[PDB]
């Protein structure tokens, strides 16, 4: 009948002063014969009421698909709270019980190291500039570009890897164009991390 | 009831000579009352008999979880040939006809660059070797690191990345003891892809 799936506030939000970061219960594959969904949070156990259940939009497999939010608190995310999110349709047996906190495990500093253009791609029209971060744990991370202290649109971020000593990495690609980068202009790849000091740091990338 | 799965040769299979590369279909879901299961092999519609139906190993949730695996030419998987492969079982009302193929869309050759160690990890027992590759489609790559004609251990790769362009990148990243970084050795990043000559490249990186 009924699978319901659970999902974690995103990294930026549970580390970042005055954001409101969420845990998000998502219930798919309810019938016509059984819609009628019922939620209940619990933060460690103990039930709590500030949910935001949103209304049951359709789908196109003729199931519906309900889905209810949870603010929760930054702090109370990053001391292991596990936020169990109980289920209720009559399609159901029994009621599902998922839980879902951050990733256990010794946290790790990030290592922030920048990574100037291959001598090779000087010859096109665009340069790749490179962030790799590396040596973290969890793996819930937020990288970004910027330059004069405005963000950058064209970059791309890797997903976290499992690296050979259990720890985290990623890559961080900024596509500006040649001259850009000839001009002498300062790039900053922003990392923010558990680990880190106020949860952010700054490494730059320029010419030499 | 019964939900069927499938899946691609690997990059490495389809672009290297004399490799035995396969498309695999699991078939999972199956109960104790109606587990007999029957597969049919279509090659382009044209119905194919070199199949390989691995017996029916049990679960962990008390199902059955049937594989059969399909020899294909290395070169019938770079000419776009449809493998359909039509599953059997009583506790479905018809037949499931899932269908794979090698993804379509206009190829790119990858660019391949590589990037020594920031300045700032030459201070730390080990360093990261990087190899940037870039532009290609479609998707399924191989990429390896080696040196002196001998492969290598301790490198992490990291999943194909949809770049702004449609096109895809990803990064290789090389770990290695400091010294034999500073003794000036020679590493090479391996890459495969069926829009390279011979589906095969190579970029080197040493010390300056
Ligand atoms: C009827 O249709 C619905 C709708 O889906 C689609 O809708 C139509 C329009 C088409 O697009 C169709 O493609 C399709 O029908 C179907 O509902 C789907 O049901 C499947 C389950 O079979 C669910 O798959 C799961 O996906 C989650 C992650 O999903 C996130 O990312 C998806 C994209 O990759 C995205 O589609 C989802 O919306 C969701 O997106 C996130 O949403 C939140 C919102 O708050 C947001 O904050 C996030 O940022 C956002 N992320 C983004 C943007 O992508 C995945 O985790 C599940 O994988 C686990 O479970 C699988 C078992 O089903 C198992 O195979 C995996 O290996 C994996 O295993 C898990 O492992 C972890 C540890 O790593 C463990 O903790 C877990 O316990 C374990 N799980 C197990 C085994 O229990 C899973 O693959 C889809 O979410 C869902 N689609 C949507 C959009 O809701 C439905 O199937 C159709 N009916 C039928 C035919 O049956
Ligand atoms: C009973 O148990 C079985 C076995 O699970 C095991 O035991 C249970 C108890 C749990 O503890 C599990 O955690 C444990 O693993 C359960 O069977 C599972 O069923 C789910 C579906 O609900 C399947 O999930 C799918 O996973 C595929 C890819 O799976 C590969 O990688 C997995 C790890 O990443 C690995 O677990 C799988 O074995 C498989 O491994 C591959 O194997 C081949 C063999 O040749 C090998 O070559 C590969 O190298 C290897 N790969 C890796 C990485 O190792 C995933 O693609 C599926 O996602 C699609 O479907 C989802 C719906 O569930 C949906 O949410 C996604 O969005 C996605 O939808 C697809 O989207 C694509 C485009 O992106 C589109 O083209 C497709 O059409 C569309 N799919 C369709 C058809 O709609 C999916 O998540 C697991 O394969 C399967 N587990 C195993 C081990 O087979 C079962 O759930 C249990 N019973 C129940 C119901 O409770």
């Amino acid at each position: 009948g009924p699978s319901v799936f659970l999902f974690p506030p995103k990294p930026k939000d549970t580390l970042m002063a005055s954001r409101t970061p969420e845990v998000t219960c998502v219930v798919v594959d309810v019938s016509h014969e059984d819609p009628e969904v019922k939620f209940n949070w619990y933060v460690d156990g103990v039930e709590v009421h500030n949910a935001k259940t949103k209304p049951r939009e359709e789908q196109y497999n003729s199931t519906y698909r309900v889905v209810s939010v949870l603010t929760v608190l930054h702090q109370d995310w990053l001391n292991g709270k596990e936020y169990k999110c109980k289920v209720s349709n009559k399609a159901l047996p029994a009621p599902i019980e998922k839980t879902i906190s951050k990733a256990k495990g010794q946290p790790r500093e990030p290592q922030v190291y920048t990574l100037p253009p291959s001598r090779d791609e000087l010859t096109k029209n665009q340069v790749s500039l490179t962030c790799l971060v590396k040596g973290f744990y969890p793996s819930d991370i937020a990288v970004e570009w910027e330059s004069n202290g405005q963000p950058e649109n064209n970059y791309k971020t890797t997903p976290p890897v499992l690296d050979s000593d259990g720890s985290f990495f990623l890559y961080s690609k900024l596509t500006v164009d040649k001259s850009r980068w000839q001009q002498g202009n300062v790039f900053s790849c922003s990392v923010m991390h558990e680990a880190l000091h106020n949860h952010y740091t700054q490494k730059s990338l320029s010419l030499s």
